[PDB]
């Protein structure tokens, strides 16, 4: 709910779990 700055899992999920990081960006 507030454990970090808007960086708890909402969108790290799919960057932070490593994901579209590195893709959606060919």
């Amino acid at each position: 709910g507030r454990r970090k700055r808007k960086w708890l899992r909402r969108i790290g999920k799919g960057v932070k779990i490593i994901g579209g990081a590195a893709l959606d960006h060919l």
